[PDB]
């Protein structure tokens, strides 16, 4: 929603990463003209560019675990719950297949009906620790 | 086991960011003496250090999700198997519970028999995949 204020945060962070990026580079190259002057340089110039480029790569974000979305939303699950055949499904989504599809597990085929659905407590949990550790979720 | 061999590349890691982390100090203080010799770079310092710092209390690591862990084992789960009260347990721990304690679910006591056990096969996909992202385990 208005949680835009992650982008807001993270624009400050990445602001003075690059800040201190540059600033870095700068003394490197420096000294590397004062060596020259009178290389070992380009290769603290490269390992310190990948140590931003590094923390810049897993900025690319966007990575939901596909393992912890649903079969049948195919996104994050909010109240993972598993079928007998241990299938875990958003409930929603699967509650909405059992009334509206059939009486049916969408990928053993297996009998099922809503009384059958297990909360997969374990599940929540992860994808709740997911979701605080990430606030670029939602 | 003879899995040493992770401690054997990050020794490597570290070894490297700790030259580059001196290097790049060297040249921010040197900048400072040039600078204080005709400050903002004590905060670049700073950050810099950080920076480090921070990639090294990640490195911490050790921190095996609790939610991973079965409420028998107390620990990594490595077949996670479900109950119909939603509970997560590893299936030689609950296996062992059943057949040597009693035929009852060790948190919500719910009668229980290993033949109402579900493989958590969700749960099973998050552990594999940080086992996978994190070599220090095992
Ligand atoms: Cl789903
Ligand atoms: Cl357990």
């Amino acid at each position: 929603a208005k949680k835009k204020r992650w982008n807001s945060i993270e624009e400050k962070r990445i602001s003075q990463e690059n800040e201190l990026h540059a600033y870095l580079s700068k003394l490197i190259l420096a000294e590397k003209e004062r060596e020259l002057d009178d290389s070992k340089h380009d290769k603290y110039l490269m390992d310190m560019d990948e140590l931003f480029s590094q923390v810049d790569e897993k900025r690319k974000k966007r990575e939901i675990p596909d393992y912890l979305c649903g079969k049948i939303s195919f996104e994050l699950m909010r109240e993972p719950c598993i079928t007998p055949s241990g299938i875990t499904y958003d409930r929603k989504d699967i509650e909405e297949h059992l009334q509206r599809v059939g009486h049916f597990d969408p990928v053993t085929r297996s009998p099922l009906t809503q009384d059958q659905l297990i909360p997969n407590l374990a599940m929540k949990e992860v994808i709740d620790a997911f979701i605080q550790e990430n606030g670029w979720v939602e």
